[PDB]
């Protein structure tokens, strides 16, 4: 006596009724959880907002950024170009001593230096002759003139020449009454033995020689040293000195020109430079501001990542709420396929 079918098929329609039941319990727990959700749905589109208005203001920025930062760096290369062109321009006013110079002028101010160092080349080339045998003409004038302070002793210089053609000239006859010892000796010794008195005229003529032999020996090397160089003692040797300082006057003006000459080239192959004041005068202010942008910039990305991490707090907080709102769905979908599959069996089996 057991297995009454007619429990079971009352028990099962007991099952249908709770089912039943239990489905618009479900029903209301669900429109009470979707509230929730909408609510969160709605926050997140907040939060949508808030990130991509933080994201487009970082893109914004990065662009002008790196717009700025490109021309800025183009603006230093002109700065740079341009404290050179003054830096040349100074120099060339200094050197050129054209306190009030610019570029526009020193065209013709070069012109005007570059004459000035051809004719203090071709003026030094005219002297040039002259110069260089002066200095042996110099060398030549002291060799003899000490000669004949050795020889004559202290004198002026403008009375060389005179006594310089004397010495020489003695030291010609005294050299050919010089080599008359022998010949008179001849005489004397052939004529020592008694006396005629002509003894006396032949050993005084003979002691004439002896002296002048004496004389010989005593200037006869120096008055060799003098004969090859006694021209020179015509000339005036200041004018040696006169020559030799024009020299340097036309050698220090080449030097001169050269390179001022030189100054004045820099500055007119500089002369586009000259017109970027404006890059250098405000080179300093716009490196301000670029680092004012890049400052700005890393405040947004602040902002952003602010946004980020907002945007992702609160979708994790909706996405619990949607955990559970599933949870209901995974319920009701399968008790009511619950209630539809007992349903059909009790009108398979037919017991009621």
């Amino acid at each position: 006596d057991h297995l009454n079918l007619v429990q079971t098929a009352l028990r099962q329609q007991e099952k249908i009724e709770r089912y039943e039941a239990d489905l618009d319990e479900l029903q209301i727990r669900l429109e009470e959880q979707n509230e929730v959700v909408a609510e969160a749905i709605e926050r997140q589109q907040e939060n949508e907002a808030r990130a991509e208005a933080a994201e487009l203001e970082v893109d914004e920025l990065k662009s002008q950024l790196a717009d700025y930062q490109q021309a800025l760096d183009v603006q230093q290369t002109r700065a740079i170009q341009y404290n050179q062109a003054i830096a040349a321009l100074n120099r060339a006013k200094e050197l050129c001593h054209l306190p009030d110079l610019t570029a526009d002028c020193a065209a013709e101010w070069l012109e005007t230096f570059q004459a000035k160092e051809l004719e203090a080349t071709e003026k030094m080339l005219s002297l040039e002759q002259k110069m260089s045998m002066a200095q042996t003409a110099h060398s030549q004038f002291e060799q003899a003139y000490q000669l004949v302070v050795a020889i004559n002793g202290p004198l002026a210089r403008n009375e060389a020449w005179d006594v310089a053609r004397e010495l020489l000239r003695e030291g010609v006859d005294q050299r050919h009454l010089a080599e008359q010892v022998q010949p008179l000796r001849m005489r004397l010794s052939e004529l020592e033995s008694g006396g005629s008195d002509r003894v006396d005229e032949i050993r005084e003529r003979l002691d004439e020689a002896q002296e002048a032999a004496r004389f010989v020996q005593q200037f006869g090397n120096q008055l060799a040293k003098l004969e090859p160089i006694v021209s020179v003692l015509q000339s005036d040797p200041e004018q040696f000195e006169q020559l030799k300082e024009d020299y340097a006057y036309s050698q220090q003006m080449q030097r001169d020109a050269r390179q001022q000459a030189f100054a004045l080239t820099e500055v007119v192959q500089r002369r586009a430079h000259f017109s970027y004041s404006d890059s250098a005068e405000m080179l300093s202010g716009n490196s301000d501001l670029n680092e004012k942008l890049r400052e700005r910039l890393e405040q947004a990305e602040a902002e952003r990542t602010r946004a980020r991490e907002a945007l992702r707090g609160h979708a994790a907080q909706l996405s619990q709420y949607n955990q559970v709102l599933a949870s209901l769905k995974s319920s009701y979908d399968t008790k009511k396929e619950l209630l539809n599959d007992l349903q059909r069996e009790l009108q398979d089996i037919g017991v009621r």
